[PDB]
């Protein structure tokens, strides 16, 4: 019946009108990627009053009415006293792929064709908008449809596609088929300690621009990495390449039971404590039974309060997918506990 780590963040974050609000901003946001999240979250809860609830606040207040004519904003709040809106129209692809995926699942599991209608039209879009042909890489995904992109630079974050998504996207033919095929390489290129970038640029006739940089770090964007290869389908032939990169993060976060906050991605060198979202982001990510159950120990006695967005979200995926409250299927599809 309910997941109650959900129903709470339901009461706790999102708005009578469908929005998820982060509290610790002054202007108490609202972000294209909290509202693709409660998509995701209410798709799994079997939840289709808040998913509608979440989907028509994002349609109306990020996307003009409409994600399949207009990407969401990325960032709404409060602009002035009298003034609640868009704060940047530009849009976060992270949070269009979810969007896209969460729709074309609840269109299948819900047998609903206005969900896959509105999110063909809305991957269309993407694909469209911030899927561009990188001179030397082939098709790459832009982390947004205007800011990432120059003559002779790019600008990637390796969170935003999850190897599951890619997968499932591919059943919707180019430029998905060839973007998961880009998604993989760059996920093994681009983590050259075993430690994946938050963000990392590609330069025309130079490549990855990998060396040693205090900005190119495992941090906030790219806990994420591990948790999506985590919640991979062991089926997906993939997934184990993926972990044998990434194992580095597992090997140092069970050296002294702390994920770090950060890690140099040239060096290998980590600094500061992660918060406890990081300790649930890596709980589908860890093999090892000892490793997790201490990341499990800290998750249990410093549960995210209501002060605390981003580690709640990651702890409803990574928490949540350690309670099995949802899975992907080798194909990444939503394989539902309803
Ligand atoms: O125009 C001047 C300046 O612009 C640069 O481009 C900007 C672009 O204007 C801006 O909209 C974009 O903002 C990003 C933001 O940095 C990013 O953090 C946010 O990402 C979301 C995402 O959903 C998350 O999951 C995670 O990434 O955090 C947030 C949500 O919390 O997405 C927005 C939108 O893409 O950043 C661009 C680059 O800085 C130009 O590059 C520069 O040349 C110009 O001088
Ligand atoms: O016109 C564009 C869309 O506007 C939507 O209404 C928004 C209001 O314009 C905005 O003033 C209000 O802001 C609220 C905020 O939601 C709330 O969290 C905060 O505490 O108080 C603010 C001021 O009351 O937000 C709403 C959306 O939540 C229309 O609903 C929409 O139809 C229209 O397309
Ligand atoms: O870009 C990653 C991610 O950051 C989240 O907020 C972080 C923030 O980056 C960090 O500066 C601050 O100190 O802590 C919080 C998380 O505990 C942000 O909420 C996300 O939307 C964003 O995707």
């Amino acid at each position: 019946c309910t997941w109650p780590a959900w129903e709470h963040f339901k009461r706790a974050y999102i708005s009578d009108g469908g929005r998820v609000i982060d509290p610790s901003d002054a202007r108490k946001i609202t972000t294209s990627e909290g509202q693709s999240y409660a998509l995701f979250f209410a798709l799994a809860a079997d939840d289709r009053p808040m998913f509608d609830n979440v989907l028509e606040w994002t349609k109306d207040n990020l996307a003009q009415g409409d994600p399949g004519e207009h990407l969401p904003a990325w960032l709404w709040g409060k602009k002035d006293e009298n003034n609640w809106t868009v704060l940047d129209s530009n849009s976060a692809s992270d949070a269009d792929i979810w969007i896209a995926w969460s729709l074309l699942e609840a269109g299948r599991l819900w047998k609903e064709a206005r969900y896959t209608t509105l999110g063909n039209a809305l991957l269309n879009r993407i694909a469209k908008e911030e899927v561009v042909t990188v001179p030397g890489l082939g098709p790459m995904l832009l982390p947004g449809k205007v800011g990432f992109a120059e003559e002779t630079v790019w600008r990637l974050n390796p969170s935003y596609l999850p190897p599951q998504i890619a997968r499932y996207l591919t059943r919707f033919g180019e430029p998905w088929t060839t973007l998961q095929e880009t998604n993989h390489r760059l996920l093994l290129e681009t983590a050259p300690k075993g430690f994946s970038p938050d963000w990392v640029r590609y330069e025309k006739s130079k490549g990855w621009q990998l060396a040693p940089d205090k900005t190119l770090i495992s941090g906030y964007a790219a806990i994420r990495v591990y948790l999506w290869v985590g919640m991979m389908n062991d089926h997906d032939a993939q997934k184990a390449s993926l972990l044998e990169r990434l194992k580095p993060m597992a090997a140092l976060t069970a050296k002294k039971g702390v994920v770090p906050e950060k890690v140099d991605v040239a060096t290998a060198q980590p600094r500061g404590d992660g918060p406890v979202g990081f300790a649930a982001a890596l709980l589908p990510f860890l093999q090892d039974r000892d490793a997790q159950a201490v990341q499990r120990q800290k998750v249990a006695d410093h549960f995210p309060g209501d002060d605390a967005y981003f580690s709640y979200v990651l702890t409803l995926f990574g928490q949540g997918w350690d309670e099995h409250r949802f899975r992907f299927t080798p194909r990444g599809e939503l394989q539902p506990d309803w």
